[PDB]
């Protein structure tokens, strides 16, 4: 209710596309490798050490709409980095990961353009970051399960946030 329809309608459709891409990934990981349960990969997740992206309530404000979207953008950035570090997982899964990355990037672009319009502090000079390490094919594959399930949760919440700011 606070953002232009061009942004609202596009941004929701972009989320749904990424959710569908992500579901495809999840389904292929389960069917190919029998990795079907993120909750069975707790000890692996502990070893990987990944800081999953937070979201948190924001008012439909003049002076913090941009800050609400900035959290979404910062989470998308974290997820894009995780998707990148997977390096396609396997030749079977590569094209599905490529599609998911492209769709994530398209969404992030839309978010960033809206943050500019709303009035955001400029980004600081960038720096290289660190990545998760997958010590094996199995860790890449199980890491893919974890990344995807947390990305799904971040998307479900993002969709709600966008409807709430709409």
């Amino acid at each position: 209710s606070s953002l232009p329809q061009s942004f609202l309608l596009k941004s929701l459709e972009q989320v749904r596309k990424i959710q569908g891409d992500g579901a495809a990934l999840q389904e292929k990981l389960c069917a190919t490798y029998k990795l079907c349960h993120p909750e069975e990969l707790v000890l692996l997740g502990h070893s990987l050490g990944i800081p999953w992206a937070p979201l948190s309530s924001c008012p439909s404000q003049a002076l913090q709409l941009a800050g609400c979207l900035s959290q979404l953008h910062s989470g998308l950035f974290l997820y894009q980095g995780l998707l990148q570090a997977l390096e396609g997982i396997s030749p079977e899964l590569g094209p599905t990961l490529d599609t998911l990355q492209l769709d994530v990037a398209d969404f992030a672009t839309t978010i960033w353009q809206q943050m500019e319009e709303l009035g955001m502090a400029p980004a600081l000079q960038p720096t290289q970051g660190a990545m998760p390490a997958f010590a094996s094919a199995f860790q890449r594959r199980a890491g893919g399960v974890l990344v995807a399930s947390h990305l799904q949760s971040f998307l479900e919440v993002s969709y709600r946030v966008l409807r709430h700011l709409g």
